[PDB]
C-alpha cells in the first residue's frame, strides 16, 4: 500500500514510519508513506502558509496556493486511482466498517489541515472524501491521519462481539490478588465466556 | 500540565513534544511530557516484555514486572494527585465532554499497551480509568495517548496564545462548522458566496449559522437529537430543509 501525506509537520509521521507494526511494514516494503509540506511550496521570504477568511471572524485558513500545489505533487507521485482524503472534524466518523472500506485502496493521499481548515472550493476541486476520527477537538489533522494509517495498515497482507473476559499472567499472587483457580487447573470455554457476558451485562449495553 | 507516559515506543511522542501547538506548549513550559519504556525495566538478554496468559488461548499479555516497574517510576516522578489512565480498545469512548473532564487534571499518567493488553489485577491496583479514542482497531495505545494529549493540551492556559481559550471556543461546539473561504476570489472558476464579501456582519453570521445547521443535519443528524436550539436556529434549520 502507498500513502501520500500533505502536512505542515511531516516529521510527525516518523512516529508511524520508524516504529512498531507500521515501522516493520515500511522496513519490509509492504507500506510506503511519502510526505509533502505546503511550507516548501511558498514563494515569499516568510514562507506564509495561512490566509484570512472572507467574511471575517476569528481564525485563519490554510493558504490555498501552497496547499493546492503540495496536493498536486502528491497526486503526480501517486498516479492513477489515488483517493484523496481530507482529515476533517466535519467528516465521516471513523469506525471499523469505515476502516475496512478505506483499506480496499492501494493508494491514498491524506490531507492534513491546520488553523480553522481549508477553503470550501478546495474540497470540491481536490478532495474525494472527508473523515473524522471522533467527536473531540484536536489542533490539526496529523494525529487523525496517523490513526487512519495505523488502522488500514493492519489490512495489508504480511503486516500482521462482547467485552473481553479478564486475563491474567504471572505471578500467581500480585499485590495479594490471586488468579481465579479455574485458570491454572481444563476448558471450560466458560467461566471465560460467562465472565465475558457477566462483564458485558454489568458494564456496557 | 505534566503528563507521564508508559510506552514500548517512547520516541513516537516526539510527534507531540517537538511540533505544532503541543510543541510550542513544551518550549514555553506550559506542558511537560515524560516517557518511560517497560523494555528498559527488563532483566534478561532478550529484553522480554510479553508473557503467556494463564488458562491459555491465543495472544500474549504484557509482562507484569517490567510494566509495573515503569508505572512506578512515572508515579514517583509525578508526585501526589496523578490520575493513571490505561488506553484500551474497550475503555470509555473519548468525546469533547470526556476531554473537558480529563483536562481538569494537572497531572496524568498515560499507560499504552501492546499485545492483548495487561493483567486484570494491574487494572485494579495501578489504573484509575480506561479510555478508548474510537470504535476502530489500532496496533497499540500510543496514537490514542498522543490524541488524548493534543485534545487536553488545548485547555492549558496560554497554549492557544492570544486567541479565545478552549472554554470560550466551546460555546459553539454543538454543530458542525460552516464552509469557509480565503483567497483567491476565483478558484478554478468557482467564486466565494457574495454575502461573505458584503461586510454585513449579521447577514454573514445568519448565513454561516444556516450552513452549519444544514451540514449538521445532512452529515451528522444524530448530533441534533440531544441539542437545545434557539428560536433563530430552529427557524434557519427549517429554511435549509425547505430548500
Ligand atoms: O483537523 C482537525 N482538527 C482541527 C480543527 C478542529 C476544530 C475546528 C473547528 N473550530 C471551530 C469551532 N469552535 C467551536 C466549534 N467549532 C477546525 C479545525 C481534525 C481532522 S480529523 C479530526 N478528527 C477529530 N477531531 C479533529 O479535531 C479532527
Ligand atoms: O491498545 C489499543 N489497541 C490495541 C488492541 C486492539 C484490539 C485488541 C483486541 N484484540 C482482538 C484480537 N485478538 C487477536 C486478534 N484480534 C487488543 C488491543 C487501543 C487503545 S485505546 C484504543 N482506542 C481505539 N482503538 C484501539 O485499538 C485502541
Amino acid at each position: 500500500m502507498w500513502i501520500g501525506v500533505i502536512s505542515l509537520f511531516p516529521e510527525m509521521f516518523k512516529a508511524i514510519t520508524e516504529f512498531g507494526v507500521t515501522g516493520r511494514a515500511v522496513k519490509h516494503n509492504l507500506l510506503k508513506v511519502e510526505c509533502w509540506n505546503p511550507r516548501d511550496f511558498t514563494f515569499d521570504k516568510h514562507k506564509t502558509v495561512d490566509d484570512r477568511p472572507y467574511g471575517g471572524g476569528p481564525g485563519m485558513l490554510m493558504m490555498v496556493q501552497p496547499l493546492r500545489d503540495a496536493i498536486h505533487t502528491a497526486k503526480a507521485a501517486a498516479g492513477e486511482g489515488a483517493k484523496v482524503i481530507y482529515l476533517s472534524p466535519q467528516g465521516r466518523k471513523l469506525d471499523q466498517g469505515g476502516v475496512t472500506e478505506l483499506a480496499q485502496n492501494q493508494k491514498l493521499i491524506l490531507v492534513c489541515g491546520r488553523y480553522e481548515g481549508i477553503d470550501e472550493r478546495l474540497i470540491q476541486t481536490e478532495i474525494d472524501e472527508e473523515w473524522s476520527i471522533g467527536d473531540y477537538v484536536l489542533t490539526g489533522g496529523e494525529l487523525p491521519a496517523m490513526t487512519l494509517i495505523d488502522a488500514v495498515a493492519r489490512f495489508i497482507p504480511g503486516v500482521l462481539g462482547l467485552l473481553d473476559c479478564p486475563h491474567y499472567t504471572r505471578p500467581e499472587v500480585l499485590e495479594g490478588l490471586t488468579v481465579p483457580p479455574v485458570l491454572m487447573s481444563h476448558h471450560e470455554e466458560i467461566r471465560k465466556w460467562r465472565l465475558k457476558q457477566s462483564l458485558q451485562r454489568t458494564w456496557l449495553r
